[PDB]
């Protein structure tokens, strides 16, 4: 119910130097995303394995990448463990993350960005693709809720009455930049799994919509 919360200063800090950066290799976002997608159904298998009831919520584990052309947005889905309420509030944006500080001075150092995932920080190299972005999620423990940042110091954490039913696991929408809208097309988000993604455990979905002619 429009519950805002502040970003800690340094995510704050993270959010705008990534927004703004020109780094020649913004593809490596995606790599970050479906790894985060396989960590989170790393955990429901791992879960699963003691207690297969928890897979009932969603039987099959899937990664999904969902272009919305006309939206220009680019969904990314994955069937893991999911987040509740307060796992939303907590693992993205309210808790000094380690490594944060470490990566920004890494990066004044000469860093490359794509280490980014190595500091535990590879969330938000979604911003170097996307203004504002949506995290849906659904935790066997919770209600469904969305998360919302547009980028700035705040975000926003809503039960969720407006989106498709998860069942469980994770759906980034991520509202892309107008110079970024390469990355709603198949054969660019081809290419960018295959290249960096080469080494998944789950299936990667693609959904491709066509018209039907002749
Ligand atoms: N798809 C997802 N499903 C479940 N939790 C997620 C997902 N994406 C991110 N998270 C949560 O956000 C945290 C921050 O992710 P990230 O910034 O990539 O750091 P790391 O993956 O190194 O923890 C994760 O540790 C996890 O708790
Ligand atoms: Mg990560
Ligand atoms: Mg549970």
């Amino acid at each position: 119910q429009g519950e805002t919360h502040e970003f800690t200063a340094e995510i704050s800090q993270l959010m705008s130097l990534i927004i703004n950066t020109v780094y020649s290799n913004k593809e490596i976002f995606l790599r970050e995303l479906i790894s985060n997608a396989s960590d989170a159904l790393d955990k429901i298998r791992y879960q699963a394995l003691s207690d297969p009831s928890q897979l009932e919520s969603e039987p099959e584990l899937f990664i999904r990448i969902i272009p919305q052309k006309d939206q220009k947005v680019l969904e990314i889905r994955d069937s893991g463990i999911g987040m509740t309420k307060a796992d939303l509030v907590n693992n993205l944006g309210t808790i000094a993350k380690s490594g944060t500080k470490s990566f920004m001075e890494a990066l004044s150092a000469g860093a490359d960005v794509s280490m980014i995932g190595q500091f535990g920080v590879g969330f938000y190299s979604l911003f170097l693709v996307a203004d504002h972005v949506q995290v849906i999620s659904k935790h066997n423990d919770d209600e469904q809720y969305v998360w919302e940042s547009n980028a700035g110091g705040k975000f926003t954490v809503t039960l969720d009455e407006t989106n498709e039913r998860l069942g469980r696991g994770t759906m980034l929408r991520l509202f892309l930049k107008e110079d970024q809208l390469e990355y709603l097309e198949e054969k660019r988000i081809k290419e960018v799994v295959k290249k960096h993604s080469e080494f998944v455990a789950y299936p990667i979905q693609l959904v491709v919509t066509k018209e039907v002619e002749k």
